[PDB]
């Protein structure tokens, strides 16, 4: 890659990292804009260039705006609108009190709007976690750091938290589905919904098999009765232990029956019965949705 394209930006602090990139807060010297940068070290793929170009076109109020794509030296920089906090820090700050139900409902509604938008363009997020959800003082929440169909970049050696990505993975992914669907995003968001309500991760596995078994112990070991074709999936084993399902009233107390009903549809095993983002927006849980503002300490 050529030189000098990033001289317009002044990095002000390192604010995060992930499998394939380091995140900075930065300022444009020309415009004064404050921005987030994702720095990807390269060893390029044109298919990935086109995927990122399409994401730059996918603009919605509940998707973090991708402002620019800049290649320089052995690096790819993605330039994003800046948001001051992510949902993980907000739940951590709210751990003693919990997030008020109206704000949980607003955040879930907004994220379903962003996903219904993406999914209508046949775009998957693939990597939805609390740290991918950015919030501002006005009460908005936004989807960030979409995963691509094929990754690229030199893995960041200083990043040690990839185990946390298991927690939000859909069972069809864990069972070896190669061409999974927008339903994986609904699963992840369901896990995040339960986490907002209970102030505890729903399925905090630490290996692919522990992740599957944690799902099975709560929702029951899946079989042909509830998921036709599951026993033929590439990583399905007849030797899986057979656990009975638990009740959702144990799983996310004290959530009301509207919320529990919606959560149960977001956590259906079969990606063909799992509720879509659009159908979820019509769920009776949202009959009284409002837009509260969070108390953010920046
Ligand atoms: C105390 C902190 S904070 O809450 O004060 N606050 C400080 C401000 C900060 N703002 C921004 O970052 C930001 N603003 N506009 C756009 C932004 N970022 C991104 O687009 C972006 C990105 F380009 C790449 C990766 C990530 C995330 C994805 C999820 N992650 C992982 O998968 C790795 C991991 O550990 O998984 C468990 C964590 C990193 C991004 F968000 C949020 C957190």
């Amino acid at each position: 890659g050529p030189l000098g394209s990033m001289e317009n930006f002044q990095k002000v602090e390192k604010i995060g990292e992930g499998t394939y990139g380091v995140v900075y807060k930065a300022r444009n010297k020309l415009t004064g804009e404050v921005v987030a940068l994702k720095k990807i070290r390269l060893d390029v793929p044109s298919t990935a260039i086109r995927e990122i170009s399409l994401l730059k076109e996918l603009n919605h109020p509940n998707i973090v705006k991708l402002l620019d794509v800049i290649h320089t030296e052995n690096k790819l920089y993605l330039v994003f609108e800046f948001l001051h906090q992510d949902l993980k820090k907000f739940m951590d700050a709210s751990a003693l009190t919990g997030i008020p139900l109206p704000l949980i409902k607003s955040y879930l509604f907004q994220l379903l709007q962003g996903l219904a938008f993406c999914h209508s363009h046949r775009v998957l997020h693939r990597d939805l976690k609390p740290q991918n959800l950015l919030i501002n003082t006005e009460g908005a929440i936004k989807l960030a750091d979409f995963g691509l169909a094929r990754a690229f970049g030199v893995p960041v050696r200083t990043y040690t938290h990839e185990v946390v990505t298991l927690w939000y993975r859909a069972p069809e992914i864990l069972l070896g589905c190669k061409y999974y669907s927008t339903a994986v995003d609904i699963w992840s968001l369901g896990c995040i919904f339960a986490e907002m309500v209970t102030r505890r991760a729903l399925f905090p596995g630490d290996s692919e098999i522990d992740q599957l078994f944690r799902i099975f112990r709560t929702l029951g070991t899946p079989d042909e009765v509830v998921w036709p074709g599951v026993t033929s999936m590439p990583d399905y084993k007849p030797s899986f232990p057979k656990w009975a399902r638990q009740d959702f009233s144990k799983v996310v107390p004290p959530l009301d029956e509207d919320g529990r009903s919606l959560l149960s549809q977001m956590l259906h095993y079969d990606p063909n019965k799992r509720i879509s983002a659009k159908a979820a927006l019509a769920h009776p849980f949202f009959q009284d949705v409002t837009k509260p503002v969070p108390h953010l300490r920046l």
